[PDB]
């Protein structure tokens, strides 16, 4: 309803004036000299001191500044990653480990304040991950000596980086304007599950059966699952499942036995001529060609779309309900700017 | 994009050092990959090589580094459900949805 | 391997039934059943199709 | 057009379908697949 709508606005947007317009703020953001100027009315509760304080505790600037800062971090993350590194860390490395420390203090403090029940949510549960990956990574990385361990470190750090970027999705769901698409993209999983199942069963049977009538005896479980699965799944988004299925064009890529990495050849007949008939390969690959690529994905977009028209009236108050969650927890804080709550927590521990 | 293009480039080559490559990898070819072709033959260890330049002498993309026995070093079980897991979710699910939305 | 295609076109046959069998879900088994009611869409496009 | 026209009757349908699958099941002596064929073979001693 509008009245609690109204009072978490109020507390979301601080001492500030709900009337003030975004993007001044933003700007105002940037280029701190303009706080003492009109940029923003404040139309709240010697002089310039009072107008300062103020503004760096709503929640709103913090909320932008910890985005900022989140967003330089991975961008040092990722220079860092894929263009500066070495058995011996740099200091930029130090300072992406110090972002890391800091970031592990908060989750230390979440941690704390629930409990078991925190886990029960997915993004939690993710950036545990991150930070056990992370961790991992350290470890094997610290070994100088053996380089295998710097590459694995390094392969661990790229999987840590890929769950890390996902969050943004995650942090953006207040713009106004997206969370409300994002929210509804939990309600489209049985489609996917639907159209994956049928998927699957076509797949598995054009590949056995296509595996069976060319190629005998393969004995090798790579080129058997290579063939029997990836290129099927494959030709799902273009190409043509298979070049073999025509006798015009083979051969010279064949291999008898097993001793090179390359598919096994068509078995011959006695005078040395592929075996196999087209008149019942090709009308095969057709089929399962028009089956998969077509039908198919038409018939998810039409069950997505009855999905979309029927959830549309109903998403928005689910957002506004999660909307209430997070301006409570940040309502909740000290406020501090990210990069200096480290020094807060330094001495709560001598405090209690 | 920005993220299968950072994982891949990391997990592959090592020490680019120049912008040029780095950003005609990191997003030129993700990009393209959302209408038609595979994002990257490079995450197969079958067909390489002959394109590569040690260093950056040439303008060609720097080459996947080696072992002690002059091997590919990267491994492919988890290259090549990456690109299929991220071909799948752009390609169709977020174009359809888009369908969808417009309708 | 005559008998090794027929073997072939046997566990082609044998395949779909999994998608008879599981019209039971009760998440799955009724969107399998509409399946039923676009016969005749695909018919017509096939003519089309094939006319062109 | 047909999914938006069939998605509201299709679940009398599923319901109807279900009731034949519950029954056919009942219907038999409800022995593991495996071991089914033990049965049948004193059918015929018994019948
Ligand atoms: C070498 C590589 C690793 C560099 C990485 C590129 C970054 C500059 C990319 C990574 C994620 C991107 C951001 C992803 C999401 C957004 C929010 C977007 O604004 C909104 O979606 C909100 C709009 C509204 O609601 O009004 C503006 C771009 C931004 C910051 C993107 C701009 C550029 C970013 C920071
Ligand atoms: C090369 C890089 C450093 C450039 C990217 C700059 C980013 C720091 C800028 C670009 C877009 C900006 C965002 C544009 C819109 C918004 C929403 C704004 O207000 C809200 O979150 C919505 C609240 C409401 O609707 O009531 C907070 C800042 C944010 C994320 C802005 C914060 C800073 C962002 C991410
Ligand atoms: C079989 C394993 C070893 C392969 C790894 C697959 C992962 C890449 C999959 C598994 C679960 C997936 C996640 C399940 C749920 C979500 C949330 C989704 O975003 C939302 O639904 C937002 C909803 C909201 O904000 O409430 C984006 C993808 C993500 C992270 C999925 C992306 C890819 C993940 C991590
Ligand atoms: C399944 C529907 C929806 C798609 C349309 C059907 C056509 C794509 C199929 C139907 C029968 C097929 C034909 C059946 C038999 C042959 C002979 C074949 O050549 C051989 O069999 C050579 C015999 C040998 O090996 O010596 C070339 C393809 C052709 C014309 C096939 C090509 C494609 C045809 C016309
Ligand atoms: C010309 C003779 C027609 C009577 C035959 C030739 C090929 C047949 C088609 C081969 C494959 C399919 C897909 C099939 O789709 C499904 O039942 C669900 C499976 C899926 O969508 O993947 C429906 C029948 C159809 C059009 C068959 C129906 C009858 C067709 C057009
Ligand atoms: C993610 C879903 C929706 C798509 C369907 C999954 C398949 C496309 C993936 C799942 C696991 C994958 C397999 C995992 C491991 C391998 C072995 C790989 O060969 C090697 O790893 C060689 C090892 C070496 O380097 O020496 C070839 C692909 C294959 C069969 C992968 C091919 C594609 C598979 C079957
Ligand atoms: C087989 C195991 C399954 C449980 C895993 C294997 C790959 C997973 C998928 C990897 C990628 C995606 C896309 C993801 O889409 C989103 O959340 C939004 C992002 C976008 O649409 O781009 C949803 C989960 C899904 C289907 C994951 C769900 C679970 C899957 C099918
Ligand atoms: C070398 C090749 C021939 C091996 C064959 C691969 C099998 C392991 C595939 C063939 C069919 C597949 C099954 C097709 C359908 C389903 C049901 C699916 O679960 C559901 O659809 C029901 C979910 C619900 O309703 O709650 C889980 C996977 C499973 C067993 C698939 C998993 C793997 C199976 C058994
Ligand atoms: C490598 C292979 C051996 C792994 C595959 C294991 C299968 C034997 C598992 C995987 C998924 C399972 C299925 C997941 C869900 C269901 C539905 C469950 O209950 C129902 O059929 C629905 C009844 C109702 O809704 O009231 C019966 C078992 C089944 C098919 C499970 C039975 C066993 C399955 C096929
Ligand atoms: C012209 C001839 C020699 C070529 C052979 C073509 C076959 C591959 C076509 C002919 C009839 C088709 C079948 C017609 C009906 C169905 C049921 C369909 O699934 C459902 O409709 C489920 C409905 C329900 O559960 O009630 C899946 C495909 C299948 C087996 C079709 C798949 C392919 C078949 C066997």
């Amino acid at each position: 309803q509008p009245g609690v709508q109204n009072f978490l606005s109020k507390q979301w947007y601080g001492e500030i004036s709900r009337d003030t317009k975004n993007w001044k703020i933003i700007l105002c953001l940037f280029i701190i000299p303009l706080v003492g100027c009109g940029l923003v009315s404040f139309r709240k509760k010697k002089k310039l001191l009072w107008y300062y304080v103020a503004f760096f505790t709503s929640p709103f600037v913090v909320f932008s500044w910890n985005v900022v800062f989140y967003i330089a971090f991975l961008l040092l993350f990722a220079y860092v990653l894929l263009m500066d590194f070495h058995s011996v860390p740099h200091t930029p490395e130090l300072i992406l480990y110090a972002l890391v420390f800091v970031l592990f203090c908060d989750e230390v403090r979440q941690w704390y304040m629930n409990g078991v029940n925190y886990f029960t949510d997915l993004w939690n549960v993710m950036d545990t991950l991150g930070l056990f990956y992370f961790i991992a990574g350290i470890v094997f990385r610290l070994h100088s000596s053996n380089k295998s361990s710097l590459y694995s470190g390094r392969v661990i750090f790229c999987l840590d980086y890929i769950i890390f970027t996902l969050r943004l999705i995650h942090i953006f769901t207040v713009s106004r304007n997206l969370g409300p698409k994002i929210i509804m993209l939990q309600r489209m999983l049985i489609d996917v599950f639907f159209f994956l199942f049928l998927f699957a069963v076509w797949m598995v049977a054009f590949g056995v059966a296509r595996q069976g009538i060319l190629r005998q005896n393969e004995q090798r479980w790579r080129w058997i699952f290579r063939s029997v699965i990836y290129e099927p799944y494959l030709a799902m988004f273009g190409q043509v499942p298979s070049d073999v299925d025509s006798t015009t064009y083979d051969f010279s890529h064949c291999t008898f036995s097993g001793n090179e990495s390359k598919p096994l050849c068509v078995e011959l007949d006695e005078h040395n001529l592929p075996r196999f008939p087209e008149w019942i390969t090709i009308p095969l690959v057709c089929i399962y060609m028009l089956s998969t690529n077509i039908l198919l994905v038409n018939l998810l977009v039409a069950m997505f779309g009855y999905t979309v028209g029927i959830v549309q009236e109903n998403n928005d108050q689910v957002w506004k309900f999660q909307r209430y969650f997070l301006v409570q927890e940040y309502c909740n804080r000290l406020n501090i700017p990210f990069p200096f709550v480290v020094f807060a927590y330094f001495y709560m521990v001598v405090k209690k």
